[PDB]
């Protein structure tokens, strides 16, 4: 059972990484423009629990990609492989930062979020 939630929570990792290296990918001006909208950060974020507060950024998230544009998957698809896992993992209402990140800061927070849960799960 530990396994599977962490296999899961592996998955989520890698889908978020090739977000983030998508964007690192985009010719500057353009990254530029994409690095002025405004990303919701968690207080906290060390139980699967806290899981809620990176779903209720999945719609802008994916309404930015869209708006973005060489991506191996369609944003909807992408940001729903990523909703289903968030959605079987936390099985609490979100306490939010009161400092907005990029989404280049949101995706470290969220990477980060995860590889210090999989390395308890060891």
């Amino acid at each position: 059972s530990t396994k599977k939630t962490q296999l899961q929570l592996e998955h989520l990792l890698l889908d978020l990484q090739m977000i983030l290296n998508g964007i690192n990918n985009y010719k500057n001006p353009k990254l530029t423009r994409m690095l002025t909208f405004k990303f919701y950060m968690p207080k906290k974020a060390t139980e699967l629990k806290h899981l809620q507060c990176l779903e209720e950024e999945l719609k802008p998230l994916e309404e930015v990609l869209n708006l973005a544009q060489n991506f191996h998957l369609r944003p909807r698809d992408l940001i729903s492989n990523i909703n289903v896992i968030v959605l079987e993992l936390k099985g609490f209402m979100c306490e939010y930062a009161d400092e907005t990140a990029t989404i280049v800061e949101f995706l470290n927070r969220w990477i980060t979020f995860c590889q210090s849960i999989i390395s308890t799960l060891t």
